């Protein structure tokens, strides 16, 4: 009988994918991991969080992204084996013994992600990378059981790829670097579902120039323009999708909503059942992995639905605004120190109209290795050396610095206040005055 | 002075990026307000295709984006109709653009009464999404009603009447509900786009080129016949390759029995354990308001299932597990229920013999039970037909002039499946007369079909 | 150490960008050499669809790209066959991957014997592209043969025997030529993409997931039967909407009559004027070599037609003009030839009466061709069912021949419209037109 | 009786187009122009010439491109009349009396193109723009006959649009600007037929924001990103398709094949007949319009087949290389001045091995090609893509877009030296020379040894 390490499905298994057409699975191990409890739960977590409030097609899950990353990784490995094996190139070639570990790492790279990560980790101080390593290395998970079946040291080896400690730079960089399968998948996938496919670079063009070398992953010099296209697409996706103000307006609401809920919990004079059982360990700031694994997007929205009926005015309102899509509006400003006086003033105005500025205002800027080209020579050149102005795009700030406030403040008995407030806003830009 | 709400328009066009239609365009203030209402926003949290995502993992699109999609096709039809086929030039065969807003509201609101996994939900809880859509449109408690009523007191009732097909204008009615309406057209294109399948093989533009109004509703110029043919082909292929997929239905049967078991537990006066499913209580009790209904979505169900995995009922706990961990029931086809009856009874006996309660671990269903109707025209029934208009203005129905459409309508079929646990099909060192049962069971499955006990 | 030609792998996979398949992938030195060969490169200068481009102006794709496409589909099949259905796993019902190079060569070379405007050319000149394909593969004068002979001395004949369907492996024969083969799958996909008539797009990847070898040839998994239906449906839409188009056929008739007129002029000792058509001379005479035939492509003919516009024969000059300027004969539908015969004979008199020679300005035409289902579906147990047994009405559709009987005649016959005065000559046009109602012959005496 | 100007078809005619789905024709003038001998002639002329040797799908004709330019133009005119008429906007609006002239000019812009026109203009000193103006304004032409029926001055009016002298900038910039229907169709059409994803931007998004104003055509600010992506596609098609060294290797052969033929014809000492009668007026330098109108791609290849057996080793060999696809290889260098002696020496070695350097080598720039980079000049209105803000003011694209400024920033040409593949290799006595030659070729570039 065959070692588990080597168990090849007699018939290749395909999964239909809108982005890649088909995900192809050859190994029993990979199939088992796809079917595991903690990978399956990623079906219930949105890849893009609050972006579906701006781009309504952005309803894709982390599960389909994980499969897509594995699929791109697989395609890289095939090409490396066909064209750049150690057999042909030696030390600069690819060793296909590394395939299985590389594919598991690729598939499992995001397993530690929970619902609305950025916001959740801000409020509950979780870390999805450490939880990923915990999922891979803990005997309680189905993932660990599957990995342990490969060999005793295999769960830790797979974790070491994710932590970038694995001693093979080709494997580490396939999983994690500037142009990796992770990034290429979500650029393509986020573009496909949002409909903002300015993030169409051509994936096959990149797959034809990617190669291994003794120091990691490089790109043939003849495909420099393919690399440029990727840099450009990534730029376009950050600018048009990830940095979108309306998405972040919804994200600010969510952030304040979870925070208000936690404050209500922690406080002992608040004698009311939040009915938020699964969130309790996170309100207390003391949770297990099992408890973390029970959370998904629907858990949050169920709880928020219950909260619209809560005796707290702020919680009830913030829950409502999240579910009914009522984002905070924002104005742009470029200097935090110089805008401090103006922002404080306006915050007094917002308060005078009866919004508590702590939960109805925010200051926000986001939702928050080289690229080696290889000459026929064998020698390396960094992209910026051949293409500096495009390299400049990748390194830019793109900091979209903003002040958030209720739409109500714009155009009861304080109408003169709303006209006073809106006087400090011209074309979505904060005007600095007394 | 102030413009009537009915006539009010946005200062500039509002555009919603849509992966299927590129853009959704909004110009009327009424339409914007309706998109923003609580009852419509709710549809973001309900999946268009329910359990299909377990087979086609891209299929995570919502009812909200499908509703905007239908509104958008409708908008596109009205525009073509007004520019090319108005009453200003055709009279009783033309399109009166007074009807635009009512048609647009109806299109946007057509699926507003859908809940989570509505087909299953309606089977277990006896709800009716058509009744509830009309209830949402016509009840003062809802934001939809407040908006519609603000257009005119009689407007809610009129919008509702379009959806019940009682509205007196056949062009308006058929645009929203016929054999080739904005609704079917969107979900075929969009379901194909997200599943990643080709099967929405049809060109909306080649159909929007030939669509026209007439006295009795909506028709298609004869020179566009082949474009209508492709619509039918897409329809058929989406049905037989996606909507009717045995693995998706395997997951739907788990769901159905999961909710049925919860209901049976709650209403059994001697089961005492807290199901912690407060929002489902009104539905277990079979006594619910509109408000209680509007609080339901896919994530409410999913959250309750997570809790139920730990509930001390063995069946409930297990079925919650199977749904969340993706453990579909397997199935085999049969033909005649009456001929298959003794075989099915015997197989249920072997299933029970290994610890599975066959009431919850087996099922029988047909593709015909699903809300997907094949095109079958009837000379006596006008709303069953797709009409083509010859260049002389004469109408002929599609199948009579298309051998291909006649051939697909002719091979319209519902299958019949028997569901059972996969564990019934499985090398062990010793064979207990209990391990014998699985081996016995397998000899009844051949080429995916039951072998009759004969 | 030294590697046999048959085994010579490219160290790096060569890819050719293709709008239909995205990429054409080449592993073998033999395949690359065949692609670069003179007689395959010559297919760049032969339109896949001939006169269809007069109706669908995007249909300018060459036979070259179709050949690479058939080759690419075939190797995708071979890869799936090796991965999933090898002899190693399934024995007698499996794929032997030693058959790959020959299957690949046959796929690439299947259409090499096609010349310009194939249907018309073969009607007038009596050439046979299948026999010429076999000639090209097995004649030492071609670069194709020189290449295959290097694989092994018996290799050219083996490759030819695949095309002639005499090769003893049915899986190989049917991959190349049967009802659902790489050949048909490519041209339906390619012709859809270039015409923009994308009704004839079934899903290739779905078919590739159900296709399967067995001892007796090629079959399709039972759970994939709806994918087979899709292909049947696409092929039907393409035949009805593109291949049988009345207007492309209109141009085809002109071309047929133009070539026939030229041949006749050359044949006639009375006509002493030089046609300037040196590459057609062996074909006027009915006595040609392979070498002479390989010089022919679409450009050769259009160049000659340009010259012929100035030749002192008014039928040749005018027909050449009609072909280059796009002046197709118009047509009317009729049903059975026997009831319509007397009316058609009368209309040819009227046509002759106004100055058009009906031998050249009329035709009876019912296809692009100038004057039953066999698909096995496999059950899980390995038994076979023919497609018509599980899907009869879709099967009927495939076996149905779209008989579109038409009578072609000059547009001028109904071109007239409204005249200020009619004379007993303008009377002929008006009398002619009364026999045509909404694109159909009216059967009067 | 309807004036010809206004004659509509009883029923709109549609032309299936794989790029735009449908080409729509409503005016009788336009249909008549489509059917004219001079437009039908574009069916037999390839849009991309030698690119098909690299991207074998690129077999599309100039005729299909011209219909596409017409269809985009039509879409813009519809949008302008519907949303931005003079009736509502005044001097910043569109006058729909200009529709017919705009449509005729869009359809006719490329009518003067002959086969492989860049190479042909180099060898025979043709000018396709002058010939376009000649076809439009010469009575012997069907095009002219059709236009002359419209109104008295209409032919010369139409030609004046093409030469950009027409006094309506909205009309001129729709046909010819940095973002005209012409560029938009060929980027889309070329990407579609080559099978490259790069030149696919969203036409629909651009048409949503396109706008007339007093000084021509502008694009609403809220649509900047769609304009950005047009530039991205444009850049991507230049560097990856139009500037491809393998297609260019084939162009160099073609250039030299025609050159050798002209040379053979001029020389009275060369007896043999090239039997290429339609090229004779061009060989001699003296040709008429009708003679030009007879030429197409098929004519050239027909002659090359004949030339394969003409008793001139160079001409026969080069005809063979073109017909059989034997492109020259190439290497980059920086500037002609610094690289001068290396080229001289390489030519010596190429000669030593028995290739006449004059016909088997060549120097080439991508700049010499009919593809201009976006290079906006603040003084030169023409060079600019304008974006309209809410207040009505204009701002040039590169000004508001770092992405566009980045691409315009590294919008550089190249330099290549061509040579036979034979110079880079089992039994040769010239093996010493091949070895030396390729020592000057490192990383696909000329090594300045000498
Ligand atoms: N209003 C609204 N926009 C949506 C929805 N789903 C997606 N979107 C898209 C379309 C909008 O252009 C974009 C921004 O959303 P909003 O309309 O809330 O932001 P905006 O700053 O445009 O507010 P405004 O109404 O213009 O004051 O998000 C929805 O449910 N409602
Ligand atoms: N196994 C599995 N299949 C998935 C998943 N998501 C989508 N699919 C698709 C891929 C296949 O087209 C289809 C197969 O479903 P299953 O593997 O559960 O059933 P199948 O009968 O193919 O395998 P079985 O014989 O039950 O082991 O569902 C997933 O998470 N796991
Ligand atoms: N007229 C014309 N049609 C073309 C051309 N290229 C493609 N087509 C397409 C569009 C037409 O609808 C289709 C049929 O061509 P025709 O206009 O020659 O024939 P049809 O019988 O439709 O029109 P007719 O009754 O002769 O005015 O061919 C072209 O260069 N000229
Ligand atoms: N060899 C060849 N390539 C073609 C053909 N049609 C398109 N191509 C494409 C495929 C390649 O991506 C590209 C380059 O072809 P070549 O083989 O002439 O240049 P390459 O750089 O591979 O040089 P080499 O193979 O070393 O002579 O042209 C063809 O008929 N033959
Ligand atoms: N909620 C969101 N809103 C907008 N953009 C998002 C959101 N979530 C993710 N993205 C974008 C930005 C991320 O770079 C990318 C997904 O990467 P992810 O698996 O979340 O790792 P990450 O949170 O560490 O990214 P980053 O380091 O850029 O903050 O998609
Ligand atoms: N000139 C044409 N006009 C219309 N249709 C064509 C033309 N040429 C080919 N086709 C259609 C008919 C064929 O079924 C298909 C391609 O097959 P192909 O081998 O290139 O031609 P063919 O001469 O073998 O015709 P057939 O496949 O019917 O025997 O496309
Ligand atoms: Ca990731
Ligand atoms: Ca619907
Ligand atoms: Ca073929
Ligand atoms: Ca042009």
């Amino acid at each position: 009988t065959i070692p588990y390490k080597e168990q090849r499905l007699p018939i290749e298994k395909v999964f239909r994918d809108p982005v890649h057409n088909y995900i192809h699975v050859q190994h029993q191990v990979i199939l088992d991991l796809i079917n595991s409890a903690e990978v399956q739960r990623l079906r219930r977590i949105k890849q893009l969080g609050t972006s579906s409030f701006t781009f309504h097609g952005a309803e894709h899950s982390r599960f389909s992204h994980s499969l897509g990353v594995y699929e791109i990784t697989r395609r890289i490995c095939e090409i490396f084996q066909r064209n750049y094996s150690v057999e042909r190139l030696g030390e600069n070639g690819w060793n296909d013994d590394e395939r299985l570990i590389t594919l598991c790492a690729a598939l499992l790279h995001d397993v530690g992600h929970g619902p609305y990560s950025h916001t959740f980790e801000h409020i509950f101080d979780t870390n999805h990378e450490a939880i990923t390593v915990q999922i891979i290395t803990s005997p309680e998970t189905e993932v660990y059981q599957i990995l342990n079946r490969v060999s005793a040291d295999f769960p830790e080896k797979v974790a070491s790829v994710i932590t970038k400690q694995y001693p093979n730079p080709q494997v580490v960089q396939m999983i994690s670097s500037q142009i990796d399968a992770d990034r290429m998948d979500y650029l393509l996938r986020d573009a496909y579902f949002t409909g903002t496919e300015y993030g169409t670079f051509d994936l096959t063009r990149i797959l034809r120039v990617i190669r291994p070398y003794k120091g990691g992953i490089a790109f043939a010099m003849n495909g420099m323009h393919a690399v440029e296209d990727y840099i450009v697409s990534r730029y376009q996706m950050y600018v048009q999708v990830y940095f979108h103000p309306v998405s972040r307006g919804m994200e600010v609401i969510l952030d304040h909503l979870l925070h208000r809920a936690k404050e209500l919990f922690e406080n002992p004079e608040f004698d009311y059942d939040l009915q938020a059982s699964l969130l309790v360990p996170f309100f207390k700031g003391d949770f297990t992995l099992q408890e973390y694994l029970k959370l998904d997007d629907g858990v949050l929205s169920t709880y928020f639905t219950q909260w619209m009926d809560v005796p707290d005015s702020i919680l009830g309102d913030l829950a409502k605004r999240f579910l009914m899509r009522k984002p905070l509006k924002s104005a742009t400003f470029t200097n935090e120190k110089e805008s401090a006086a103006t922002i404080a003033y306006l915050r007094e105005l917002i308060e005078k109209v009866g919004f508590n500025p702590k939960y109805y205002t925010a200051i926000n800027s986001s939702y928050d290795t080289q690229i080696e080209l290889m000459q026929k020579d064998g020698s390396l050149v960094e992209l910026a050396t051949v293409s500096p102005l495009v390299a400049a795009l990748a390194g830019q700030s793109q900091g979209d610095e903003r002040f958030y406030f209720p739409k109500e403040m714009l155009d009861d008995l304080f109408d003169e206040t709303y006209r006073e407030f809106s006087s400090y806003i011209h074309n979505g830009a904060l005007v600095l005055k007394k």
